[PDB]
């Protein structure tokens, strides 16, 4: 043994003498772990950055659309229903606040936003528009629904906005989930047998005192196919996630729906006032964007074989003798080579988001 870069070892199969002890064997084991990790990192980096890019852009683009709709809706109220301000400035803000929250994954029930909106809207219509001239607020909030003053305008808005806010939410959910599974890949822990085999493949030749010999490609594939056995099962679910995503995008907006809200609300106010006469009395008694989507799907399809091409990536981006001549077989230099929990969580997450994508478009 010159420079290197009995027997009681536990990894390197000792044909006879050996250059390395049990302690240098443990060194070689940890550097195999570090090496596999770096390689997995490099495999997943470009795809990870792609989805990180678009998740950040699309989130702001959608946030811009909500802010613009809020101000337009606020301005339309200020201009057409000044008697309803400043109260309108408050329930419009309440609604679009929940819009963004619902878009970004918060537990928000759409039927509320609409119902809270109309529950807040009706008392100020009654007091300021229908019968001009504080303790009686809660009665009017209850009579709004008990007397169905807006007809089916709330249901109409409910379906108008729930369909458009659901697709936008799920699109952001799927982008962030892809980041989360791909980022999990470079942290995948493998079996101890795989680690011992990786050590034999990459480093045990130095223990026999060889300097330039590389492992056989065939030996690398048998080793890698054995290491990535659970990982390759993820391929079919990843391909369905890509295709389901491509389905959603080809089917697509939220701007028109949210911009159109004031028009629908205004007609709902007109409906109510068509009944002010009798309604007062009873209440008296009672009381390039699309271009970005395309380019993302284009780049995303180029990575559709990520999990199936992964073992080949590790073998090709490490020194191997793909020729299978004068190569290291794990225990001797040969002339020609002859012969889950975390994974299941990735599966489950891909299954869940793939249902959500399917049943949308
Ligand atoms: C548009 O709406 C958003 C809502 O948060 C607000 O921050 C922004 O200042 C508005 N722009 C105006 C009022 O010019
Ligand atoms: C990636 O995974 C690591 C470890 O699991 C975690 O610390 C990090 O926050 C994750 N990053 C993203 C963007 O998911």
């Amino acid at each position: 043994c010159h420079q290197v870069r009995g027997s009681d070892l536990q990894v390197c199969l000792p044909k006879g003498p050996t250059c390395c002890s049990r302690k240098m064997e443990e060194k070689y084991q940890l550097t195999a772990r570090l090496n596999m990790e770096q390689l997995l990192q490099s495999a997943s980096m470009e795809l990870k950055f792609l989805i990180i890019q678009n998740a950040a852009v699309f989130q702001e683009a959608f946030e811009i659309v909500v802010r613009h709709a809020k101000n337009y809706t606020n301005a339309m109220f200020k201009n057409n229903y000044p008697s309803l301000t400043p109260q309108a400035f408050e329930f419009v803000g309440e609604f679009f606040t929940d819009v963004s929250l619902y878009i970004l994954g918060s537990d928000i029930n759409v039927d509320d936003m609409v119902n809270e909106l109309f529950d807040s809207l009706f008392p100020v219509i009654y007091t300021q528009l229908m019968n001009p001239g504080l303790d009686i607020n809660e009665c009017l909030r209850g009579a709004r629904r008990d007397l169905k003053v807006f007809g089916n305008f709330p249901k109409l808005i409910m379906t108008q906005v729930s369909k458009s806010l659901q697709v936008t939410r799920i699109f952001l959910q799927a982008l962030n989930l892809g980041i989360e599974v791909i980022n999990t890949t470079d942290h995948l822990k493998f079996s101890k047998d795989c680690g011992r085999m990786l050590t034999r493949m990459w480093y045990c030749s130095y223990c026999q005192g060889l300097m330039m010999v590389k492992p056989c490609g065939g030996y690398c594939n048998v080793v890698m196919q054995g290491c990535m056995a659970g990982v390759v099962e993820i391929d079919k679910y990843w391909r369905e996630y890509i295709l389901s995503l491509e389905e959603l995008v080809n089917g697509m907006d939220m701007e028109n729906v949210l911009l159109g809200l004031f028009s629908t609300i205004h007609d709902s106010i007109q409906y109510v006032q068509k009944n002010a006469g009798k309604l007062t009395t009873t209440i008296g008694k009672l009381c390039t964007l699309s271009s970005r989507r395309r380019e993302l799907i284009q780049k995303l399809k180029s990575f559709i074989s990520f999990y199936s091409a992964l073992p080949g990536y590790i073998c090709s981006h490490s020194p191997v003798a793909e020729n299978d001549t004068l190569c290291w077989n794990g225990q001797e230099l040969v002339e020609r080579y002859s012969q889950e929990p975390v994974v299941s969580q990735i599966i489950d997450k891909l299954k869940h988001i793939n249902q959500l994508l399917r049943t949308m478009s």
